[PDB]
């Protein structure tokens, strides 16, 4: 009971201060247009940690409306740093129709290994749909280990995977060597082919908010171990994949958004703001040389 | 500008019954004045302010600037969050409600840039009129409050006075203070608290001085009267508890010290955050046998 394939962690739009849920449906539909398999709402892309509860329930409840009739499952963000707020989150989203849940790691607060592994244990005994850990250090300030990661799919029966944004290629091949049967997922756009041809069943994407034909491609070509065509798209979608970084996730991505003429104002909520206005024209440069498709 | 400075104590949050017991939370404030404290910080990263509520955030704020009131003993309420709006809402809170001032967390999880940082801190400090002292620690929120955009907070808004800084560069410290010398730096590492001040730092924030205030209050206040001598000599006593004290995530292992010392009825937790190990657990209570623990 699994959740995997090319995935979009959905920015959320604002226009006047608030969630825009017209253009948040459209973008979604978007996302259902061009092969994605499901869609993330409310995640680190979605600027989970300034919406509010109310709208924190109503993006998820906009995607699986979207969605109903559509294979893009809802892979509802419900992460928290305190377990009960994750706990809240993921018995909202089970009793609203998501087909499952992304639990990022606490943040902050830096738990123990133990304590993660309780912190998702509660969370997994809480619902009956499927959990996939979202591991992301840079952010959280803490790491779920490999023995961690394995202790949790073994030991709950709705964790079936991990969301790894670490950079690290080493812990990949740790995770499927000792643990084949978890769904490892890629949470960096950069090397989504090598976490894919190492045995990885999906990609939760960034850039596939711009571009979500390619990562579609990209992820059923490497699906279907064709990983000449993988690969050539993962290399030709280097260059964007960086300079959606260049600053802090969601920002770039969001002026990309703007300048592609798919969101109607580029809005942030503080303390998340616009990006330079160097890194404006480097954005629009980069988008320059990529097929952006429309609505 | 209004400072508040000297040491401080980062105060845990006692729990009983999965509820905060707010008798004791009041004696443990009474236990730090009493011990030559000079303020204290409701609902910081030792007092487990992720797990709380928001009425049991400001449920402790209040204890405090009860606590604390007929006495000269400040209370510098912590009220960061990574959303701004949140952020105001508990610096007015603390405003409204008493406190001395408000330490305001960098924004973790979502790793503002430095212009996102300046304005975040701008909203914060136009919210309220009390001081605001600023807290870096990078390796908890993910992000890193620039010597730049630090100082220009601190020219341009008059409420932020300083940072409470928790990163473990002495490098960044000699920054801060070669190039703005009247900011108020807040060493927030115990075990370096020494070298933060003899550079010109004026206070800590302290996660050691729950168990033992009277040696923090002590160590601060010998470096404040330029007795250089006596203040590393605390420092040194205290490395070994100040080390110990950080085996496991602050503050699993301050908390489990507070109970083994009887200061606290049980060893409760709000999770992600747990008990230590059964090694950590030994270990900390074998450091602790080094040390005179005051009572009530
Ligand atoms: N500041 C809180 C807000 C949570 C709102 C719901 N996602 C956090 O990031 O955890
Ligand atoms: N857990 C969230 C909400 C905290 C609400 C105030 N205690 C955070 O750490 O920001």
């Amino acid at each position: 009971n699994i959740i995997i394939g090319a995935m979009t962690a959905l920015i959320t739009p604002f226009k006047n201060g608030k969630v825009d849920e017209q253009s948040y449906a459209r973008l979604i539909k978007r996302q259902i247009e061009n092969g994605i398999d499901a869609v993330v709402p409310v995640g680190t892309t979605g600027e989970s940690a300034t919406l509010t509860w109310e709208e924190h329930r109503t993006c998820i409840e906009i995607a699986v409306e979207t969605c109903k009739g559509t294979k893009v499952k809802v892979l509802a963000g419900a992460g928290s740093n305190a377990t009960h707020e994750a706990v809240g989150l993921a018995k909202f989203a089970k009793e609203h129709g998501a087909d499952g849940i992304l639990s990022v790691a606490p943040y902050y607060n830096k738990p123990t290994q133990q304590g993660l592994y309780e912190h998702y244990k509660a969370i997994a005994q809480s619902v009956d749909i499927p959990v996939l850990l979202y591991n992301v250090p840079g952010r959280t300030g803490c790491e779920i280990s490999t023995d961690t990661i394995i202790k949790l799919f073994r030991d709950c029966e709705n964790i079936y995977g991990v969301k790894e944004a670490s950079g690290n290629i080493d812990k990949c091949v740790d995770l499927l060597a000792h643990e084949p049967r978890m769904m490892l997922i890629s949470g960096e756009d950069a090397i989504n082919y090598p976490i894919l041809s190492n045995g990885g069943k999906g990609v939760i994407s960034v850039t596939s908010n711009l571009l979500p034909d390619m990562i579609s491609a990209l992820t059923h070509f490497a699906l279907d171990e064709n990983y000449k065509e993988a690969k050539k798209i993962n290399d030709e979608l280097y260059n964007i994949n960086k300079i959606l970084f260049c600053e802090s996730n969601p920002i770039p991505i969001k002026t990309a958004m703007y300048l592609a003429g798919l969101i109607e104002s580029l809005e942030f909520r503080l303390p998340l703001c616009s990006p330079s206005k160097e890194n404006f024209a480097k954005i629009e440069e980069v988008m320059k040389k990529y097929k952006i498709k429309g609505f």
